[PDB]
């Protein structure tokens, strides 16, 4: 891993592992999405940010200000098979006071071809009061010299599913997966649920027919608040349809308070 | 990775990454158990038994046959840090008709210093029918070229942890973590839950203050049974003392036994 030539991007390789794969002998979405922290977090620490998840400046520390992740959009082309060299680039982008943006491109190590493509809105807000807060122009100057000045889109298409907006699931929902639990090995560094998990707890919900006989192809997940270590979640699918697509819900198992809603587009394997 | 220069035992460098650190800034021990595994993986693609997590010969996979792990004996002395190289050493060893045995050393890169080690018994038996048997010679014959014919233990001295009696926890169980269940990142790839795993549930019951003021340096776990997709898992842990705990896994239904296990602590 490394940045690159104009110190704009960060690029590293990664080899697939024997236990990152999954029922087809290909990487699982929750391997590629760990990849994609893991670059993103090798990015922050190579120009001085935290590496906490929070990728928090010095000025942004003192305020206790945090990054947090609005939404995730993440589409595969090819799900790369064990013991294959996956290269992915990465970048941040400041869109102005609204918060930043951070794009991936994953591309086949070998062929050099474009095997999937990510991208994520990230929001301010103090740690301690959970406010959202627009990004200071102090904050904005630490920032903007390690972002590309002009536009560098993973989605440059102009409908693009990247910016679909994402409706809240009706009950009752098709299918159910209830009474999830995060364990140790869900929590990050700093005791927090890892927003992997949450695309492990979307996907619960989904009939193993459709992950037996489909491949996942798109993921868009808008996030809306933090489960507990000792919170307990519902996930809820219905179907919305070639191709298969869903409407998915994330909500905790007591009052039914929303903590994710997101979409999946499957085809046919 | 590759196989050593007398081809028996084979050597990989890890370098640890941002999501693989616990609450303390150092590798939890599911994620050396994930390289211990991934290792032993490496070390069958090397020389041409089956990558599955079965490591099977041509003559064990006409027969329908498996190797199982029936225990799994870890010891961390320092866990590596994020960014730290981590180098680890792993072969195995035939014991007679009784079964196999895969030992690993972690070694720090930088210094070349044991910062722990890992042994695990293996069973053979059919994959269907769940009925264990003895090594067949034909078998034997198959794998024995691939493993060092003189001792070679990672736990060689007598009377060590590794070879302890588990007994069977009883009711009631000081703690506990109730309604445990797998999900899909749970299974392996031929859809079955993995041994990592079942690491992950033992420590659910283990409270969350000795977590934060200990760090774990023992784990000793015998397997009894699988746990399939579709089931529930009580966690069960009682202290027996450093720390030391006595665990047990079971189904929330009927009680049925899935492991059992010991862990040792040591205050931070
Ligand atoms: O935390 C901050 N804020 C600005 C400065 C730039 C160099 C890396 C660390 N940085
Ligand atoms: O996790 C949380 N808690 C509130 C905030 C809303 C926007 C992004 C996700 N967030
Ligand atoms: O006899 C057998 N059965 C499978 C394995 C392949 C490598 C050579 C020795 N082998
Ligand atoms: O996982 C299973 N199923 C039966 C067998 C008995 C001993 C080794 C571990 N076991």
């Amino acid at each position: 891993g490394s940045l690159t030539e104009d110190g704009l991007s960060y690029k590293e390789k990664f080899v697939v592992r024997s236990y990152e794969v999954g029922s087809n002998k290909t990487a699982t979405v929750e391997t590629i999405a760990n990849l994609l922290q893991e670059v993103g977090c090798n990015h922050a620490q190579s120009v001085g940010f935290s590496t906490d998840g929070f990728a928090t400046t010095t000025t942004m520390r003192k305020l206790h200000l945090i990054w947090v992740t609005a939404r995730m959009h993440i589409e595969i082309y090819k799900y790369p098979a064990w013991g294959d060299v996956v290269e992915i680039e990465t970048w941040c982008q400041s869109e102005g006071r609204i918060g930043t943006r951070r794009d991936w491109i994953l591309k086949d190590s070998v062929t050099g071809e474009v095997t999937g493509r990510a991208t994520s809105k990230w929001v301010m807000m103090n740690q301690d009061t959970r406010r959202l807060q627009k990004v200071s122009d102090d904050v904005r100057d630490e920032y903007l010299v390690f972002c590309p000045q002009e536009p560098r889109l993973a989605f440059p298409e102009e409908n693009n599913r990247s910016l679909k907006k994402i409706p809240k699931l009706e009950d009752p929902a098709q299918y159910s997966m209830i009474g999830l639990k995060p364990r140790r090995a869900d929590l990050d560094m700093n005791q927090h649920v890892n927003n992997v998990t949450y695309i492990g707890w979307v996907l619960e919900s989904i009939p193993q027919e459709i992950v037996d006989t489909h491949e996942l192809q798109v993921i868009t997940l808008d996030y809306r608040r933090e489960c507990q270590q000792d919170d307990v979640v519902d996930s809820l699918t219905t179907t919305t349809s070639n191709d298969s697509q869903f409407l998915h819900l994330l909500r905790l198992s007591g009052d039914g308070q929303e903590i994710n809603r997101g979409t999946t587009l499957w085809r046919k394997k």
